[PDB]
């Protein structure tokens, strides 16, 4: 642990000279957007003066780039490069860009956006989903980024989950859809966290539905909870990319059976539903940020 | 490294050995080791101080990793109390967690395992302050590959392939609700399902609703390793959970609520967890002080 | 770590080849690898004589029990006598290697597998068969996954869609051979749940299991499905019910004349008793089959 902390350290004191170096008057972003699916572009969005600073991962230790600047009059840091778990990464790597982020000392509210499959029945691909509650299935059984010594001088030991998505940051998202006049659905429900790469079976969407899952996917969750393990306020919005397959397979004794390939998942058509999500999701996004 | 694990295991086995025969004028022979979870930090004190109790730091023992190891009479009844356990969130492995079981089971005496923990209640009739016998487990790290009997079986204890169908005695389960009726404690005791999860978080409002849904009881962070490391053994277990708080289960506010109930209301702590164990000490270790009397 | 998974898999499928080259005067071109879990430990004998079979122990091929190279029903084939579970303590890449290694003969593109599991299904009897067309891989979800890691982008995608993952045809053709064959015993279709073992699961943890939607419950196979259907292999697989798991309530304390917890309880002895025994059907289904694979 004590390693890790020095690496913390060692990113945080790079990161902060860069700003200092950079920013005539001090940045102090009140923000961390890790920009996921949907928000490809928003960097686009950062404004002209002051100029936006741009750090490259390779450069910052322990960690794609982090972009610094002005975001619809707000001071806010972007990461454009995630970790994920199914990569092989430890859950420390995927969520040390947080913790020293945390060192700032001004970021109080993190918005994270991801993919993910409709487990709910009602949802469609192009749906978006406003997440205020999860479901950390890997977390249960050993995979947490929070096992092993407890930082103590971040958060407590045992950290409550049940407050986990902030209810103002939600009503905030709900008031800019209606502002904007944007009328793409956005449901609210449970997001469910698992490991991937593997889209899920029919059975195992079956099973995810049964537990109270709203929508599925790969990433999000462990940085949700390291962020909350700081004192962090969360806005997680899920972009339903694809519609779960739920139904059973051909029995090898139907008739006229659906083709077992029928509907199945693919990640270019996750990549294609992303894309088209990604006005909305950013001008979204956009907005919300300036009233934080 | 099942080669490596066995030199542990047999190291503080031996140190034990010898410091038992040093230490008592008779042959020490423990019937029972008490893990002393949740209110059971003070159940040490009701250990006789005749003959004079033995007490191992687990800094003195081999692969103990730290907490104590007890050794003396408790109600006429030779036993080991383990203070201090390790927890898996903590970081620990499952083998450095269960090593304790092993090295005792070599002793040779004990044939049962007493243990104690805190649960979150999921069932909805459970309230703080209630304790629930367990007559059942699901172990969900275990199902996924987190699993305290992982890699070469140890064939000198147990058999590859363990049924936990039959994990929590029966006769220790009524001798139990006996000694309740006979103290008249009036504290509830359930029986029902202990889900095992491996922490450090309290769970969300989805995920107790799942652990609900999955048939779970009570929910802890702790013990089902020990459980099945025991039964591989093949001694006998007793299980008390100490039902410290109530799960919130019911969904977080909605944004479009004109009236939301504020999602930190009722949130577990640590401090409520530590509060409702303290309460509950006094009943919890009449109660294991009367049951090892009677094996 | 990929780099060291990657020269494993060069290192034995450039052994392996070799050996192919030698022993047999025609080039072999196995079709499919046919995993001999239970019930399949006596189908080697099934080999033809002629061409003579290869068996290679696995203490000798790099990374790697035994693997038969010959000649079954007039189709080239692989048999794995021997397979490495996760509960023993090897790693998944270790677990699903002989996969990866064999793939690279570039011929094979079916996996027949079979192996022992306890029947959820309150319906299944053991000595049934479940024909497997879908599964949950729950240490998959939880991160205990095959494919976890760098992908191995020679083999296959990223993310890989795992709804498709139980043919329709091959499971159409052992319900045909089964018919063909008069085949009596019982073959159930249904959803094969993988878990880590090696504990055989508590009253609670099967009620669980049965509510999740699992039909028959094992501790093995699905990492290689899903390693197979990676490399783009399709899949037959089929679990021999050797046990009825036990799944009622126990025995509460405050019952008058409780049922003994113990009976009924799963046994390693009651496995093998049922896999022998279903054994002869097993093996002239899996015969049947490669035949028109
Ligand atoms: O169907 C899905 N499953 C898991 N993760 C996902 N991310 C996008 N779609 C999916
Ligand atoms: O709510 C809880 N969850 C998990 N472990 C616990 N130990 C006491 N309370 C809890
Ligand atoms: O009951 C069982 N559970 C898990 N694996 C098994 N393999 C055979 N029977 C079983």
């Amino acid at each position: 642990i004590n390693e890790q902390r020095a690496l913390i350290k060692s990113a945080h004191r790079y990161i902060s000279e860069k700003l200092e170096d950079h920013f005539s008057s001090e940045f102090l972003p009140k923000a961390l957007v890790i920009c996921g699916s949907g928000l490809s572009g928003i960097s686009t969005k950062i404004a002209d003066e002051p100029k936006p600073l741009i750090l490259s991962y390779s450069t910052i230790p322990g960690f794609g780039e982090l972009i610094f600047g002005y975001m619809n009059g707000a001071p806010v840091v972007l990461m454009n490069g995630r970790l994920h778990s199914y990569e092989g990464h430890s859950l420390a790597e995927t969520v040390h860009p947080i913790r020293a982020l945390h060192l700032l000392g001004s970021i109080n509210v993190l918005i994270v956006t991801n993919a993910a499959g409709g487990i709910n029945a009602s949802f469609k691909a192009g749906d978006l989903m406003c997440v205020y509650d999860h479901i950390n299935f890997p977390g249960l059984c050993g995979f947490h980024p929070l096992r092993g010594a407890n930082f103590d001088e971040f958060g407590p030991r045992f950290l409550a989950t049940s407050d986990a998505y902030d209810l103002e940051l939600r009503k905030l998202l709900f008031s800019k859809k209606k502002e904007l006049n944007i009328e793409r659905k956005i449901h609210e429900g449970t997001y469910s966290y698992v490991h991937g790469p593997t889209f899920e079976s029919r059975a195992e969407s079956r099973f995810l539905r049964l537990a109270g899952t709203d929508a599925v996917g790969m990433s999000t969750v462990p940085e949700v909870v390291t962020a909350r393990h700081c004192g962090w306020r969360v806005l997680a919005l899920s972009l339903i990319t694809n519609e779960c397959v739920v139904d059973p397979p051909a029995s090898a004794h139907d008739e006229n059976p659906v083709p077992i390939q029928e509907g199945k998942a693919t990640h270019e058509e996750v990549l294609e539903n992303s894309a088209k999500a990604s006005k909305d999701v950013q001008e979204l996004i956009f907005s919300v940020v300036a009233e934080i």
